[PDB]
């Protein structure tokens, strides 16, 4: 069916914004209207200290204001806020934005026209942003093991500029995972998805923090790491097994040949052993991944419609 | 008691099978008027992408049919699209058909007769398929352990075609693992089990399904292997210690014998640390199994009936 | 208080007790009727194939008769049909019986008598059982750890004849974990408890049942094991680091002394790095440990009772 | 907001304190009296065994009294005895105190006041109290890595006497890990927070308990000890294949140099393995740490205010 969409939310995450809120808000509530459809707009100040709060309350006791201000105890993250944000939308389609104007809020009607198309999740790539090397192979790396797991590819994964249909928040409003990634939890759902091009301002993270974000993706995407040490453990045991035999044979054959050759042994002995440890280690994980997609919980299946025969 | 079947509901999961859709409708429909019982069919569609779900509509419109359609929104596999099926069965008996016609519908009297007999769980072994040699090993060393384990022998593990009464279903609709397999948690909970001889079409999966068919099988059934290191690291840690013991001895007793003794007892102290690792590997292994048990939760018993004293 | 007790349950597992039942039932009910209160009796058949299920039965239609029955659909185990059992008791002491008439059900006046002085808790002990020397070994060590942990002795934990009161029944149903041991629950909450000396028939389990039966109880007791794994290697890399630091001092005070003196230095490194990896695995075991029990989440605390001042 | 303050509930585990109860009485009611609000006190009987349970429900009963008995069944820990008592308070202003009469009661009018001026959470801190070297540096070293996690700093942990506002106990109370520190959890959610410093009495924990108190504390704090496996085993890994690699070239050009070459090398390659056994844990700790913080599930925010746009 070609169901449209007739009202809009927007997400946007407060953290001491008070410089940019003022032209955010203007630029974001122009493209809204440009729309022709119903729109709200809902702000979360995830425990600013420098008088975005009061903006943001100013802003909604404005007169004739779409803006919903959703104030929180204290600090919790972006993701928190963005899960808080996802609890009091009403309309049909969710978009997210970044509060730091980095990503034009001109951009909506496309993705909105986009959406209207029948598409459940729609994504943006940045072009010509002239990434480092190691970021640009890490970009590549996680577009095709997402591509793999998913089955849906992402062009560019630190993007926030995204848009939603209702039944994927629903959804994803159902995983109580605490580590894990929006948009990799969208299109685990979405039947249907999409990217297109946009632009970005020229100029404005740590390698710490890469890393970590490496090892949440790998462990929210796959277990194979867990498998790959058996096999592992494996060549290395048959490997050592080999050699200690034809040690062995060549003795037996050919006589003595060193004076370390009882050393030779013995060390094969030990990498075979080695080897066993691999695959025990291995054994373990083999539990230790079931455990986590089971405590994890996600969703198994959703039903879209159920057609029972005529009663009569 | 002779408690007999009234319905008999026939489960089908359906992915990609545009070509094979009216035959199977048509002999399932003959097979289940020839019942002389109430019968239901449902038809699942996981994510189907060449217009099979435009046809479940239509058979299920048409007039004078019982057929129950069911559409989920994308692909999320067969055991999920089964456990969705099973969510909206109504009959006392459940049948799991093929969409492929491997399987004739033609045997479903057969089923129907020998559940009637007081069975609760029936199954099918495929007569003279042919297989590899290491398929057919597999396929015995399967069907050993899984006699060992649940008490109830399986031939062919494989074969979709299978029966089962209500309350096994109900009963395996409260287990929510994600990792398990459906005939294994039906003989957990069965009293009375029986299999019979099919046949199947002559001419219709990969070793990396195979293998991680193994893994999944193993882990479901048992956790044996995790135990197995604690044995394996004291057998090698008594070695070990024994030849460390008994090379002192020896050269107390007779003297200095070789050149690189030394280094022979610290190989044999490296052994013996080495057995302990495993000691300590097992250990971990030892709760791991345990919190894998008590997070899947399966249901610990079921009771039949209850009797009080005459109340006079 | 002095609250005494005013009807007793008893609850008897039956699993293929064909020839026994009937002496049972007499001596049973002839016990029962000496105490001079209330009681009842529930009969839970563990899936039996012997036509024990239908003595029950008789056994509760007959006239003026206090049997309960239950039966369940197949075989689960000993420790499930108890928990059956105490879902279905309405008295305010229960008392765990053995089919076998291995324990004499004459004693249960005497467990009703210490009972009604304000224990919680009774259990027995056999006297001149004349066990082998590695099982009385094994029965003292578990005393003394049972005793060590939850604070209260026990001299046979493989008794079967124990009394507890309602509460004590009430909060071990609320306790899920598959794998446990009744009484160590009952102790776990327990505040007066008790043993009384009981005699046995002369007459009447495998290693393989023994061995699990330890890891079973180790396991459910402590996770001190998990402890010493690091305590271990923390010794190991300190005589390694050691050794290896006073080989380079010798060497330079007086020079070379020995051949292969760098084999040595370099088993001392591999000696360190050893214990290194038991440092790691204490580690993991330390989260692992705590993950279990945040799993099996047993009750924190329970409330006796509240007293508010006067309101006037 | 000036949100002030107008009732105060006293929390004191009691274990055992027959002789200071009294005192401790007198001199936390006329404490309490001084304030000017309403108040009351809660008394948490912990399985004492020296008529201390008497003694309170004497004090509850008598005239115009503001002290609530509680009495639990048998001794479960001082942690569960204060979250017995917070689930029975009252009041909008909570205060721990110690029965030992260590801490004096007279500092509550000055907590009370410090509360008033807008803080969640206010601590305190012992001067003077000439520690041990050991002591304090292991509180140095708390106190720096609960400023770096929580992002507020505490000086001292393990004192008893401390206030927090009704939202920061209801959010505790959601917690139901089994293995944690209250000052830590409340921490976690408070907004504002800040501490004084108190005197104590000059005179009144052993190795063994500072030692599980110090892994305790680790595991609930962080879970970077799993992270530093795989920086070590990288390490070691690197090291010995740049060895392997160095001695074959050095052979290659200057020719044989040792008799020991290739143990050299064999040894190098076990290293090399050995590292690789340090990243294999490292893996296996990453998919730990996640199921616990997913185990122990704290909740992920909480709302202050919501505004919502003028319905005209």
């Amino acid at each position: 069916d070609a169901a449209p969409i007739k009202k809009v939310s927007v997400v946007i995450p407060v953290y001491n914004e008070q410089e940019s809120l003022p032209e955010l808000i203007r630029r974001t509530t122009t493209a809204c209207e440009s729309l022709g459809k119903a729109w709200e707009i809902l702000l979360i100040d995830d425990g600013s200290s420098d008088s975005s709060a009061e903006l943001m309350v100013k802003a909604s006791q404005e007169a004739d204001s779409h803006i919903i201000s959703i104030l929180l105890n204290r600090n919790y993250g972006q993701h928190a806020a963005i899960m808080a944000g996802f609890s009091h939308v009403s309309g049909d389609l969710i978009i997210t934005l970044d509060a730091d104007l980095q990503n034009p809020p001109e951009e909506i009607p496309r993705l909105v026209a986009k959406a209207d198309e029948g598409f459940d999740v729609v994504g943006t790539v940045r072009q010509n942003r002239q990434d480092s090397l190691f970021r640009k192979s890490a970009s590549k790396i996680i577009n095709l093991l997402i591509q793999r797991t998913t089955g849906k590819a992402m062009g560019d994964y630190g993007c926030m500029l995204r848009a939603y249909r209702r039944p994927i928040i629903d959804t994803m409003l159902r995983c109580h995972e605490r580590s894990t990634f929006i948009p990799i939890l969208a299109n685990i759902f979405a039947r249907r998805a999409t990217e297109i091009p946009v632009h970005h301002a020229e100029r404005e993270y740590s390698f710490m923090r890469l890393i970590n974000l490496m090892y949440d993706l790998v462990t929210c995407l796959t277990t194979t790491p867990l498998r790959l040490l058996s096999l592992l453990g494996s060549v290395i045991a048959i490997g050592g097994f080999s050699l200690s035999v034809l040690l062995i044979v060549l003795r037996l054959a050919l006589g003595p040949q060193w004076a370390a050759e009882g050393v030779f042994m013995l060390f094969a002995v030990l990498f075979t052993f080695i080897g066993a440890q691999f695959i025990g280690m291995g054994l373990l994980g083999e539990y230790i991944g079931r455990i986590y997609n089971d405590v994890r919980a996600r969703p198994r299946y959703f039903v879209q419609q159920v057609i029972y025969p005529e009663s009569t």
